[PDB]
Order: C-alpha cells, then sequence, then structure tokens
RNA sequence: AUAGCACUCUGCAAACACGAAAGUGGACGUAUAGGGUGUGAUGCCUGCCCGGUGCUGGAAGGUUAAUUGAUGGGGUUAGCG
C-alpha cells in the first residue's frame, strides 16, 4: 500500500515505505546462514576500487539455491522471509524427505504451496524446468548461462524475461533491458516473476537512510581542485567541458562494451 | 553533502577500478542491479537553436601504413673490338 509517514520530523516528512506483513517475523534458519564481513570497497592491494562504499548494517548471508538440482522431489514452502543481501524476497522450502533449502520467492508465492524442479515438473510458479521443456511465450525468472552453474539473470525484485521462441538448440528471450538473446535449451529457468515488485517504490527520506545500507556521499566533480578531477577548478561555477569520469572515460552516450566472444549470442540490441 | 530528479553506460568471465602479471574489489550482487555525470525538499514549471565541438548510427566514393614487388635506370666482366 505504500505508507507514507506523518511529518512529525524534517527527516520523516518524505518518508514512503511497503508493508509486507505475510513475512516471517524471527531469525532465519541457521543451517543456511553464514558469517560476511564489510569491504570498504578495498581489494586485496587496500586501494579503493569502488568509491562510495562503507559502513551500514551488520548483514549475514543466507545460502541460496540458485542450481535446483534437487530433481523430481516435491518440496513445501515454510515461510517466506526478508534476505538483507538482496531485493527479493526468499522462500525455505522442506523436500518430502526433510532437507530444507532456500529459493528466490517468486510473486505470489506463500506458505503451503507446492514446488518441483526436473524435466517432467508441472507448469506452475517457482517450478524449475530446463528451456526445452518450457511453453512458447512464457514469463521466466532465474536464467541460467552455462550448464549445471545455475541462476544468473533476471534475479532481483520484480525481474522477469520472455520466452519469444525456440529454434535449433537456442531458446530466444527478451530480457527487461530490452535485449533479446539466444540461450541454449539445456540450461534452466523458472516459472514466475520475482517477487516484491513494489521495491522501487520505496523513498528513503534522509541521508542517513543511505548511510544505513552502506552507500557513502558523492562529491561531484565539478566541486573539486584541477589535480582532482578533470572537471576541477575555475572560478565561480562553470562547467566548460565535455563531462567525463574522474579518470577521463567521456560519461554521456560514449559506449564502452568491448568483449567480441559473446556477440553472437544477442540477436537485437536495445539501442546502447 | 543530502533525500528527491534526470541523462548515460553495463547481458555477467558486466561496465568500472587496482596491478607488470597472477589475481582482487564491483558481488558470493544480475538491469526494481551496478558505475559515471549534473541538479538539489516541496509547489508551479522547465521555451527556441544540431551551424560549431563531442557522442550515436550510416555510406563505400576520394585520400592514406606496414607488407608485396611490375617495370625503368646504373656498378662490376666473360667476350667482341
Amino acid at each position: 500500500p505504500i505508507q507514507k509517514c506523518k511529518p512529525t520530523s524534517p527527516g520523516r516528512r518524505f518518508v514512503e515505505k511497503v508493508v509486507h506483513d505475510h513475512l516471517h517475523k524471527g531469525a532465519p534458519y541457521a543451517p543456511l546462514v553464514e558469517a560476511k564481513k564489510r569491504t570498504g570497497g578495498r581489494n586485496n592491494n587496500g586501494h579503493i576500487t569502488t568509491r562510495h562504499v562503507g559502513g551500514g548494517h551488520k548483514q549475514h548471508y543466507r545460502i541460496v539455491d540458485f542450481k535446483r538440482n534437487k530433481d523430481g522431489v516435491p518440496a513445501v514452502v515454510e515461510r517466506i522471509e526478508y534476505d538483507p543481501n538482496r531485493t527479493a524476497h526468499i522462500a525455505l522450502l522442506k523436500y518430502a524427505d526433510g532437507e530444507r533449502r532456500y529459493i528466490i520467492a517468486p510473486k505470489g508465492l506463500r506458505a503451503g504451496d507446492k514446488v518441483q524442479s526436473g524435466n517432467d515438473a508441472p507448469i506452475r510458479p517457482g517450478n524449475c524446468l530446463p528451456l526445452r521443456n518450457m511453453p512458447i511465450g512464457s514469463t521466466l525468472h532465474n536464467v541460467e548461462l552455462k550448464i549445471g552453474k545455475g541462476a544468473q539473470l533476471a534475479r532481483s525484485a520484480g525481474a522477469s524475461v520472455q520466452l519469444l521462441g525456440r529454434d535449433g538448440s537456442y531458446a530466444i528471450i527478451r530480457l527487461r533491458s530490452g535485449e533479446m538473446r539466444k540461450v541454449h535449451v539445456e540450461c534452466r529457468a523458472v516459472i514466475g516473476e520475482v517477487s516484491n515488485q513494489e521495491n522501487n517504490l520505496r523513498s528513503l527520506g534522509k541521508a542517513g537512510a543511505a548511510r544505513w545500507r552502506g552507500v557513502r556521499p558523492t562529491v561531484r566533480g565539478m566541486a573539486m581542485n584541477p589535480i582532482d578531477h578533470p572537471h576541477g577548478g575555475g572560478e565561480g561555477r562553470n562547467k566548460g567541458i565535455q563531462p567525463v569520469s574522474p579518470w577521463g572515460q567521456k560519461a554521456k552516450g560514449y559506449k564502452t562494451r568491448t568483449n567480441k566472444r559473446t556477440t553472437k549470442m544477442i540477436i537485437r540490441d536495445r539501442r546502447v
């Protein structure tokens, strides 16, 4: 319903959040949780390689089953949980033999629903099948690119791709960016669309909200000195230059793709 | 600086950054995500110009590198005188 908070304080005036009353409220499933540590955007040389990263709340990693290789064994959904590592919700699955796993929760999936994976899985949301066995025209998520590697495409909240056709050994899918591309027909995908589709309707409201998520402030190149940035310098406000990055790469319209090994797998570019 | 806004790049062995390389951060993330740029709650709004510079997409005419080596011109001497 997208609640807007009442302006009892200026930092609260513009806060907009979402309720999801069906999410589990207790602790996560301990055997599938492992420790994670903050990096600060620094690599093994100790240098900053990604600016504006640091701080934020402490988080545990949730072991999510992207491969879905427990074939032929039906499972039931126990609960839906909030995952701090991503924008989608996760679903805890209990299989018929007692094992428990985590999966990306499709939209509409609730406690008590049944899921399955394999060639003969029924066509239901949350079921995992090879693209060869998927009906043409369906909407899918968690698309896998290499056989046996697991889902890589369309995993964020509200994600989905469309299966437009399947010719030869390659299926044709349209991605959310607008790109049409081929995927080998033995790669697997999941029926349905990713949950939490209202994720992008939230408003943080204040700087502290971003600080809680671990984003440090961005400083414009215009505000610097010439030694720091190509945009730096000048008396007063003046741009006087075609915009570039701190390392001199143009920022408005200049294309940066250089890979030549995967070019054959893209059939229609989305006007990059 | 900021929440909010917009443009733009990036299909994942992602773009981007560090490094001589191996490798590492991005991210144990996957376009509702990540980087760069500008503007700066909110209300009402945001007009005209693509000639210049840049960017993006065309075109296969003119010009042009290495490479290749057709011809022509000389040096030398067996011989003829």
